[PDB]
């Protein structure tokens, strides 16, 4: 009998799906359960305590891309190494660290008589301090849905970091604006792709661009995760299955040219269910994730790494080599 500890969640759909999968729920003090689910990120010590048969829904060190500042700092190191591969990230300056660096760019822009809008997050807007802010270039012309600016919440499953295996769910949430955009309603991505089709846009390239965005983003995180995981698990035999898996929420904005931009990654996305769209999408994300783990004592998921394209794998492997190289430089 396969069991599950579900004390770490507050979402019914998590409890529901796990119950539907055939898991037997343990008391909240049982630490020997096959499956361990916790909404928030987990202390690396807890991951170290696990046995090789157990599976927990968090990777140690994934916060290097899940933290907005750590994402920027690592993407910055990467862009200065492989710019032509990482153009999906808006220009970001970490305050109050690169306070001087940001001021110069505005001056250089002022010199060239060019205007640009900037957004500040943990939210406001700026154009023309000494605290932990974060300035970022504002995508001014986003893809509009009936005159509305919308957000893309896509879900990514990472089953292993050694070897790296990444899955992309072919559905998600669309958060349209309340008032029409000038330089809200909730939809599904399946609906949005149907929209793209009717308006004659490349849906295939949409997913293709999204997939490369995710893989290259996790490539940045891979050397941080792989190290940390091996630190937590020095009792894992050479080719033994991963103890960790993750459902990550990628927040993505599309521009007028339908180029996907990465805003942030959430390691603890809400799995609340108030609407039918919320139920169907999030149930499918969780249910198919557990099926793929195959905890035995796919559906709308697509494996984006490793890709079936041999030429693309070579590109990814080259970036991984770069990623691990820059990783050493920082230490």
């Amino acid at each position: 009998t396969i069991t599950a500890n579900v004390a770490g969640t507050k979402f019914e759909i998590v409890r529901l799906v796990i119950d539907e999968m055939g898991f037997m729920k343990t008391p909240d003090e049982d630490e020997t359960s096959n499956l361990i689910w916790c909404d928030s990120a987990v202390q690396q010590e807890k991951i170290s305590e696990l046995q090789n048969y157990q599976r927990i829904n968090h990777f140690p060190g994934m916060g290097e891309i899940c933290r907005k500042d750590f994402l920027a700092r690592n993407m910055t190191k990467m862009i200065k190494s492989r710019p032509l591969d990482y153009t999906f990230v808006p220009r970001t300056w970490i305050f109050p660290a690169e306070y001087t660096q940001f001021q110069n760019y505005v001056k250089e822009l002022k010199k060239k008589r060019k205007q640009k809008t900037f957004i500040v997050k943990p939210i406001s807007l700026i154009r023309n301090s000494q605290d932990h802010l974060i300035v970022q270039e504002y995508i001014e012309k986003p893809f509009l849905m009936e005159g509305y600016k919308f957000d893309l919440r896509i879900y990514i499953l990472v089953t292993s970091c050694d070897p790296l295996k990444i899955f992309l769910y072919h559905d998600g949430l669309v958060r349209m604006g309340t008032e029409k955009y000038i330089p809200g309603s909730k939809r599904s991505i399946k609906w949005f792709t149907e929209f793209l089709q009717a308006n004659q846009h490349d849906v295939a390239k949409f997913w293709s661009d999204i997939s490369e965005l995710v893989v290259k983003t996790l490539i940045v995180a891979e050397p941080h995760v792989l190290h940390a995981y091996r630190m937590c698990r020095p009792g894992q035999p050479p080719g033994s299955e991963s103890v960790c898996f993750e459902v990550l929420g990628f927040d993505i904005l599309l521009d007028r040219k339908l180029k996907p931009w990465l805003l942030q990654i959430n390691r603890a996305p809400s799995f609340g269910t108030d609407q039918k769209i919320d139920y169907d999408v999030k149930r499918g994300v969780l249910l198919n994730a557990l099926k793929l783990l195959n905890i035995r004592t796919m559906g709308n998921y697509r494996r984006i790494y490793p890709p079936e394209d041999k030429a693309l794998l070579e590109k990814y492997e080259n970036l991984l080599a770069v990623a691990f190289q820059t990783f050493l430089s920082g230490r």
